[PDB]
Formats: C-alpha cells, sequence, structure tokens
RNA sequence: UCGACA
DNA sequence: ATGTCG
C-alpha cells in the first residue's frame, strides 16, 4: 500500500544486457543522487541491481541510517538475503572486473551485520522507480 | 506466469 | 520490434 518516503532508492543503468553496467543511489522523496558508480565495461543487469542494494546497506550503514532500500528487481533482492549472486555470466579477462566486485559483495554481507529493510518497489502501481536511468 | 535490463 | 538476465 504505501511509499515508504524517507528511504533510498537505488537502479542499475546499462548500454546491452550483458553490456556496459552502471548504477545509482538516490533519496525516494527529493531524488537526490547519493552515489553513482562508474560504468563497469562489462556485466549483466541483475548483477548491477546486486551490487546497487549491497553498495546501499554499506553506505547506509556507514551514515548510523536506519532507512529501509528500494529496489525493483526480484531477483537482486532474493540474492541478497541469500548472500549469494547467482549469475550466469561467464568468468574471463572481460568480466574480471565485474566478478571481482560482485565476490566482495556477497563478502561483505558474509562479515556485516543490518537491520535495513529491503523493499520491492511496486513499479506498476507506483511507477519507475526514482533512481531509474531513463 | 512474474520481476527486471536493454 | 527483438534479445538477454533472472
Ligand atoms: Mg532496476
Ligand atoms: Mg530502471
Amino acid at each position: 500500500e504505501e511509499i515508504i518516503w524517507e528511504s533510498l532508492s537505488v537502479d542499475v543503468g546499462s548500454q546491452g544486457n550483458p553490456g556496459i553496467v552502471e548504477y545509482k543511489g538516490v533519496d525516494t522523496k527529493t531524488g537526490e543522487v547519493l552515489f553513482e558508480r562508474e560504468p563497469i565495461p562489462i556485466g549483466t543487469n541483475n548483477m548491477g541491481e546486486f551490487l546497487a542494494i549491497v553498495h546501499g546497506l554499506r553506505y547506509l550503514k556507514e551514515r548510523n541510517s536506519r532507512k529501509p532500500i528500494y529496489s525493483n528487481s526480484q531477483t537482486a533482492i532474493k540474492w541478497v538475503k541469500d548472500k549469494k549472486a547467482k549469475s550466469t555470466l561467464v568468468r574471463n579477462e572481460e568480466t574480471a572486473l565485474i566478478w571481482k566486485l560482485v565476490d566482495e559483495a556477497e563478502e561483505w554481507l558474509n562479515t556485516h551485520t543490518y537491520e535495513t529493510p529491503i523493499l520491492k518497489w511496486q513499479t506498476d502501481k507506483w511507477g519507475e522507480i526514482k533512481a531509474d536511468y531513463g
């Protein structure tokens, strides 16, 4: 039913899938951009959606913030709950970068605790997530 | 069937 | 329109 305005919204942006991946986190209320990751030459949508949520967890934890995080990605929300990113992306020299980030994010989740609620953004009811690249 | 990314 | 990540 209602939107928690006091929250962080994250989203992935890509050119191709697999292709160039970036992601960002914004204040759900204002759209202020709080963080934006530099483009990764090759990655998948779901790897970027996963990295964006874990980045968000780290970002809120470091700031002593209890805000929830919104993502529109059912996949990535589950990966974070599992502490495991089940991506099909081949491992090679070109995908080394994003696979290192993904392994590091998983290791962060295995070494830290959080109470942050990770919430599904209801695109069908509320329109595009406010972190959308549009 | 559904959630995304193009 | 057609394609890929889940
Ligand atoms: Mg998304
Ligand atoms: Mg989007």
